């Protein structure tokens, strides 16, 4: 049913499942824009495949050949199945557009599934090769931030009654290596390349004459060659090709809307904005240094992932509360922090 | 079965699922009127699609063409499938109303699913882009309110035997920025625009002549062109078009009933009523200031979400009990609060 | 449906299920490259089998024989089923390519399933015969590393206020025996051999004339032998053979892309890189000795499995944080370790 | 679908389910070679049955009879069903090979299921009659070994700062009785006998003429006896008999590969190797005596089950670590044990 496919592929959490494992607990490991680009680019061809053969849009078989009236039921079934299998054998069928449109019309679901798989591959490579590396580091950074917050408020609490910037040094180190960022821009670049190839294929397929689904087929190989009761050629038509073209144009539109999103995603430093650690600079136990910007290096990627997963950090939440209050400038940062009383 | 679709789409918790995650625990993050508008505007086209092809309302195929009596079974099947695929090819079919009604009749389920998806998109954008931002802030506000209540009753209990309005300052800050409110009114405005476009389309479709489902179809392209045994044209009829129109008028009625609800939702300040924090003004540890009204700013949105999710706050419940008792004015607020004894 | 098979075999965690048992908790026991090689080499033939008979690619029966027009419906059904069963009996059918292509065309799904099973067998033998042996040892090594880290920081903490390298001696012992490594390279070698045999078979099958699916069949054994109403021979065609060849070439391409991966996997010492225990050499309670390289011995296999599962080790994570910071060389290892304060 | 059966019967944990009960927690109670022999010998006939009627290998009905052209559709259906039911009634059908091949061709799935059930019976008898007896004893032995290890390290720890070999005496007692071992070799012997009978049957069935699936059938009992419009005899063919023979040869090959495995399993003392308790002899609280070898007695069976389930024993793991280190002979057993510090 149409509504079942709708639920399964947009309303269900299709490709939105969090990693079912206690190693990454609440950690996203895939940027929201990347998760939605993957969800679209993968589920849309699948949803379109499932629609192209919805039981109410499909009239029946995928091909019909119009055997003569003298032909029995089973002879007509043979003609249909023969021509269906004969869209490959170029000698049997004669089509005005060519044999390539026939191949594309028969194997359109396979090609869409191929595009879905190829578009799922880069997110899978990211989830397996580079997601744990960033997950461990991000979990460690969040733990260290919570610890420095607790120590700062404990020092402030003792005042109301070591000191090494380890996380800052770790991020300074991340500023050097660029392995994770080249992995990220490589998976994004393969996603963009596959999306553009899919756009090219879908634009070509939609550009077909729309009469290329009608091909002349001749069951005259083998012992049927010199047979006389069988006519020389049959007029076959590939049903559901109009549906294929109408769905291919939808896929092409969505994909050419998605390609600018991927291209923008490709520029990872430009997206690093609203410096997340700047809110921590108001802590005594934390050095006054953001030092996170301007590079095609893993530091910018970590900045993005921190900007995403930082809302889970309670210390960040309270510090941002104080920072927003500081916009008015009524009281003072350490006083409001001591008032806070939120170690964990 | 009809009853299965009924269960799935009204009696089941379709699109009423709470976010399956411990980040938002009992927090709604979608106003009840917005949740019901989404549920209706999305499930109604899906429920209608599923009804339009219920096994007891569908007689069989979606098209029937009445081949001549001389035609065999398979030749008639070819005529049916050809004309089904030929509602697209404008050269083959001749219809009094035009080819556009034929397109709309064949692809009515697809268009309804498209409307369902487009109507689901703004709630999805709200759930992903702006729901966590409001969720963290609302959870922090509820925690701070419980804390101030506990501190107030502890001070009162010590009397029977810091002091910074942090949440008030946070809300004062929210009064300034308007990012969340423009996100909210933007998703609501896109919902209204898509609902109005759906109303326009459904009113047009229902306005079709009701004989536009009968079209004359000619299987005479290719080698069949100069064939003589095949008649010049066939009288095809698109079954289940009357069902499509009867369901389109239902969808249009429900949508023109839903559009005023969305328009009213669009006026977020007007809906901010029954000042929820006013009940907290009777606490000594809480400054005597509501300061939440009159603006197209995120403060009004936070007021709505607080009015919704505030029933989960135990301190709010007890304070509202005292406030309602105060209507009689028998005793006194601090005495009844000390009697209360409900820290958590 | 195509999309259902897509989900089940690429988007679902097919053959990615962690061992459902508390004996191995978070331990991989299968290298990521080996897990992906198994997933591909097993799920691809299964996914291809499921595609070759997707309800929208299949026109109907797998064989059609074109009985004469005088034949009744049931007589034509008999001819179809007889020839289907007669691709085996070499006396009945006469084919230009031979009877072997006919056998291969009828039993192509069985042969692909056979290849899937044979390719699943070596990973199963590894999971049952050699996975627990390495699992117990790896869990013990991780526990001992956490213990030595805790003891080192406790000694450092006492300074701020036994001693036997047991794990080093255990690994030195592993350096001697080679049972696990010969088991590993044997399962990998059988995987490579079966992949190469599958490549050979698929390249042969795809090389078939593409007209070998058309065979002449004669229902003239038994009492039908001297019967006259039945014609001498029927022109049968095996539908879905073009689909079989198009899928066999896909399987062959993926398999010849997979074979270099298996060959590279076969060289286990070469893959032992980024010495994982080198990060532990900065501990006083740990002897300054890596001693893990250069051999076709179980030590290299344990090095690979440690490199994989070591991210679960918290002590390793903190030590790698200190080691990366040491790249700048600002402070000192023991001071930063004492600052660390992460016993568990 | 083929791939569904593949998953269910090889890739799923079919007949690999651990006993769903807290009485045996992590205890195997079935030797790995016995578990795999059972899995193969049971799932292979089931997987073959499911394949023999895969929807893409089955052309349709299991029998086709070729009624005359004058026969109506329902008369031909009657002939087919009559001959299908008439492979039993020996008077009606005349076959060159005999009626026994016809019986075997009709009831091949039943015979394979019968073999699967009979091969599942001995493992079931072992799981119910003799598995709890060995489970309680093995759990007690593991608990006693952990206890003696704890007591030995506690005595060693007190030195760094009763005494009855109960488990040794228990095993000495097991050395006497042979009930469990005769139960084990009896279930293995019945498994071997049933496997050999299945090999004999499958080798016979595969040896059929391959034209025994074509039998002449005569619907001429009752009032049809002297009827004239019905022909004297019909040429029926049992479709899917070639598939049955091709699958029977596969089953026979796998079974004659499995029979040597069962025969080797039958020699339980020979398999008792790598004396597991020898690693415990380095404990002071444990007497220096293995005393486990050379007998057709329950002690050898317990040795096998201990060798299997001993990896769950933590004390055994640590002791084996020390024993492997002792190969180099650098330090000393009690010193390294005291260093160990792994009571539980
Ligand atoms: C620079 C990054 C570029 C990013 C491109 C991403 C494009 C997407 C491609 C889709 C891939 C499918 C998804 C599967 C991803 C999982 C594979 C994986 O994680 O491979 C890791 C593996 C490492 O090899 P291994 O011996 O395990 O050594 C590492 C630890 N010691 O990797 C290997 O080294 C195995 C294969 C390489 C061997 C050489 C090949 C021929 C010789
Ligand atoms: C991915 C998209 C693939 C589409 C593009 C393929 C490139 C084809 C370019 C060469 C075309 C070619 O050989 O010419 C035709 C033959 O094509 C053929 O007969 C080749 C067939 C093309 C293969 C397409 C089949 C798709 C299969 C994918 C399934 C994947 C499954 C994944 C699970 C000749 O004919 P003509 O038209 O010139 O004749 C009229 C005279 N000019
Ligand atoms: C979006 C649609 C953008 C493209 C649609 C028009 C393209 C130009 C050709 C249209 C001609 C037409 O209507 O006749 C056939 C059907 O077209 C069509 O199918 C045109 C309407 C298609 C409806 C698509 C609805 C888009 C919804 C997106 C939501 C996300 C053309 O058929 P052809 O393409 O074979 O002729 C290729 C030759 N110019
Ligand atoms: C969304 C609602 C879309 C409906 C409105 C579409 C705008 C069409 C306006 C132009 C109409 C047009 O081109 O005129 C007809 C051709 O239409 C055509 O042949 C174009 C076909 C219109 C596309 C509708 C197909 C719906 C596909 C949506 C599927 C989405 C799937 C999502 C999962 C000519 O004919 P005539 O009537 O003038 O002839 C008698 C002489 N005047
Ligand atoms: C309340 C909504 C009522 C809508 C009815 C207004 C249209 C009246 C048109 C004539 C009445 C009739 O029976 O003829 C067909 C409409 O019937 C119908 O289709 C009327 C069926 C009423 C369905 C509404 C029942 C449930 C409403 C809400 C449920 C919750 C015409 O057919 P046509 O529209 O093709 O010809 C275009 C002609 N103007
Ligand atoms: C694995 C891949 C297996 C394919 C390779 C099999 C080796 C066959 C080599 C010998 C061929 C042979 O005997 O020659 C033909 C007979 O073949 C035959 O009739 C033998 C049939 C070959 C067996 C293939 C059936 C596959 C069954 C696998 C199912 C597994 C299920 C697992 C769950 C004669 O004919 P001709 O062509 O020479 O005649 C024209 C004159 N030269
Ligand atoms: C990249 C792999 C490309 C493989 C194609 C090489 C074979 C070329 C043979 C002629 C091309 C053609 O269209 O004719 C048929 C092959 O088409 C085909 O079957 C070509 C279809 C291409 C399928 C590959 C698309 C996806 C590849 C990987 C996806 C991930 C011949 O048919 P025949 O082989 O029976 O005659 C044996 C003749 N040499
Ligand atoms: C287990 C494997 C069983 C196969 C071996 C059965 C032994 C039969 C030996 C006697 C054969 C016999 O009586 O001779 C035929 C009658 O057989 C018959 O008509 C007896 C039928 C044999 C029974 C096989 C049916 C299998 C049922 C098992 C289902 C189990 C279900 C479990 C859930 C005569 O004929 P002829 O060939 O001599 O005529 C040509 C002249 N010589
Ligand atoms: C390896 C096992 C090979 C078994 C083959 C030995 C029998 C050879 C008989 C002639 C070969 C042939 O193609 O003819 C049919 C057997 O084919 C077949 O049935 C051969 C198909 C081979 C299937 C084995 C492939 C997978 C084996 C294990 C997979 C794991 C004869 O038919 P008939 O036996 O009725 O006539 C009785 C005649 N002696
Ligand atoms: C990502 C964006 C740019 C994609 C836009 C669609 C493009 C790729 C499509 C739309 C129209 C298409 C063209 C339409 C017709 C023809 C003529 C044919 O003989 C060769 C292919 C060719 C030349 C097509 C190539 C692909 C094409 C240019
Ligand atoms: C939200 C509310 C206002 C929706 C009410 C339904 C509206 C949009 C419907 C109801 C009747 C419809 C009209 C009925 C008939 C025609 C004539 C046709 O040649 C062009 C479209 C046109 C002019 C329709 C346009 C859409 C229409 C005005
Ligand atoms: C792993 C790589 C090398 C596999 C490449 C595919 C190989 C195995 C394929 C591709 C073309 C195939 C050949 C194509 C045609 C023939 C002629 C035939 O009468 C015998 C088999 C033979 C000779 C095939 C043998 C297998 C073959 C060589
Ligand atoms: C476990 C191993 C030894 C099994 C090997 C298969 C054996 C049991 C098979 C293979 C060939 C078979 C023989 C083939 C043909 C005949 C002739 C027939 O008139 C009586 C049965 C008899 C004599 C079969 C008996 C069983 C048989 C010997
Ligand atoms: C069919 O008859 C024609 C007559 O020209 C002949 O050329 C051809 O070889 C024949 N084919 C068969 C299958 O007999
Ligand atoms: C069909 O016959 C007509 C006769 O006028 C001719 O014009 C047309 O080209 C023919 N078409 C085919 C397919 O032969
Ligand atoms: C069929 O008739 C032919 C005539 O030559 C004869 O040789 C053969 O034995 C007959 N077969 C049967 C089944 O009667
Ligand atoms: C059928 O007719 C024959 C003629 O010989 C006779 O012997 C037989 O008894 C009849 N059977 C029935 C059912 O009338």
């Amino acid at each position: 049913a149409i509504a079942q496919l709708a639920t399964e592929y947009v309303f269900s959490d299709f490709l939105l499942k969090e990693p079912t494992e206690p190693k990454f607990k609440g950690l996203r490991l895939e940027l929201a824009v990347d998760k939605m680009v993957t969800c679209i680019a993968v589920g849309l061809p699948l949803l379109l495949i499932s629609l192209a053969f919805a039981q109410e849009i499909s009239i029946g078989t995928q091909i019909s050949c119009f055997s003569p009236s003298s032909f029995s039921w089973r002879q007509a079934a043979f003609v249909d199945s023969y021509c269906w299998a004969a869209v490959q054998q170029k000698n049997s069928l004669q089509s005005e557009s060519g044999n390539l449109p026939l191949w594309l019309h028969k194997f359109f679901p396979y090609i869409l599934l191929l595009f879905a798989i190829l578009l799922y591959l880069p997110p899978l490579f990211w989830r397996f090769a580079a997601a744990p590396h960033i997950c461990s580091d991000l979990k460690f950074i969040m733990e260290e931030l919570d610890k420095v917050y607790n120590r700062a408020i404990k020092a402030a609490k003792s005042a109301r009654d070591f000191k090494y910037p380890i996380v800052e040094q770790y991020l300074k180190t991340k500023k050097n290596s660029n392995n994770l960022i080249i992995k990220y821009i490589s998976c994004r670049l393969l996603t963009l390349i596959i999306i553009l190839l899919a756009c090219i294929y879908l634009g070509y397929y939609f550009s077909l004459s729309s009469l290329s689904d009608e091909f002349v087929c001749s069951i005259k190989s083998g012992i049927l060659r010199n047979d006389s009761t069988v006519p020389d050629q049959f007029q076959c038509k590939l049903i559901a090709v109009g549906i294929f073209q109408l769905l291919s144009v939808i896929n092409l539109v969505v994909y050419v809307l998605l390609a600018p999103v991927v291209v923008y995603t490709l520029f990872v430093p430009f997206r690093q904005k609203t410096d997340v650690l700047k809110v921590y600079e108001i802590l005594p136990t934390f050095d006054v240094l953001h030092f996170k910007s301007e590079g095609y290096n893993d530091l910018s990627l970590y900045n993005l992932f921190l900007e995403e997963n930082i809302s889970e950090v309670k210390s960040y939440k309270c510090l941002k509360v104080l920072e927003n209050i500081k916009s008015s400038g009524q009281g003072i940062d350490p006083m409001l922090l001591l008032t806070n009383l939120g170690m964990i």
